């Protein structure tokens, strides 16, 4: 039977029921520590924000949609200093978002946060950037290099399973999985951050074992660290995924 591996916390028992009742062997091998954590600063983050900045830079379209609705519920007028400050979205769901509140942005990635390093305007200011769980470094590191001031906008903060991780990545070198399935972007970001071995897992979820990701920014992530899909479901729900899946598997095989 065909082993399929879930990174998740979230939805075990669900993928399990799910796999099984596909012939499916499921495998549980979770990245993240524990559920999302609340970030303490955050309320006064979003308040420092209401103060101006220069540059508003946006990861996700659920982390916009979310940043504006926490803005108008503390009583701030997050759309005025947006609308003159320098926009910048990562890639086309933040984009979107940003279009839909009014405040389109001026340039777009193309879904890494990587691509936004040469788009990143010159001058002296605060810089505000939206999060989705975890710290960028390499973004929040160029922005001060450009001469401002940081400003992290992250509602919750996602933990890696640092054990978790090399047990994930000792499976999947030594061929005990078939398949792996990833629910969101940071799963497979704290996996290839935390893994020992990079490029072994790159090539082993290239070639022995199908990369599964439940919506195209899981997917991105995957192609971001060398990997190609085997499967991606539009749809972001975890049973759809599983379906298609086995359909895509029979029709390779047709």
């Amino acid at each position: 039977a065909v082993r399929v591996a879930y990174a998740g916390l979230r939805r075990k028992e669900a993928f399990k029921a799910l796999a099984e009742k596909l012939g499916f062997t499921p495998l549980l091998f979770p990245v993240q520590a524990t559920e999302k954590v609340p970030v303490p600063e955050y309320r006064d983050q979003v308040r420092a924000l209401a103060q101006g900045v220069d540059l508003f830079l946006a990861t996700t379209g659920v982390g916009v949609r979310d940043l504006l609705e926490a803005g108008k519920a503390l009583g701030l007028d997050l759309e005025g200093p947006l609308a003159k400050a320098f926009r910048l979205a990562r890639g086309a769901k933040a984009a979107r978002a940003l279009k839909e509140a009014g405040l389109p942005p001026h340039a777009v990635g193309d879904g890494t946060s990587k691509s936004l390093l040469p788009l990143l305007p010159q001058g002296r200011g605060v810089a505000a950037l939206q999060l989705y769980g975890k710290p960028l470094p390499l973004l929040e590191n160029a922005l001060a290099e450009r001469g401002y001031r940081v400003l992290p906008l992250m509602p919750y903060r996602h933990l890696p399973d640092p054990e978790g991780i090399l047990r994930l990545e000792e499976a999947l070198l030594r061929g005990e999985v078939d398949a792996l399935a990833f629910v969101a972007a940071i799963q497979v970001e704290f996996l290839f951050e935390g893994a020992k071995d990079p490029k072994a897992l790159r090539e082993a979820l290239n070639t022995r074992v199908k990369a599964l990701a439940v919506g195209r920014v899981t997917a991105d992530a995957l192609r971001e660290w060398g990997v190609k899909p085997f499967y991606v479901d539009e749809t972001e729900r975890l049973g759809s995924l599983l379906q298609g899946f086995k359909r895509a598997l029979q029709k390779e095989v047709a």
